[PDB]
């Protein structure tokens, strides 16, 4: 999910 893109943030 493009969501996912915030949990590569960290």
């Amino acid at each position: 999910d493009m969501h996912d893109f915030f949990v590569g943030l960290m």
